[PDB]
């Protein structure tokens, strides 16, 4: 859900 580990 963003950048940080995909998501």
């Amino acid at each position: 859900t963003x950048n940080d580990t995909x998501x």
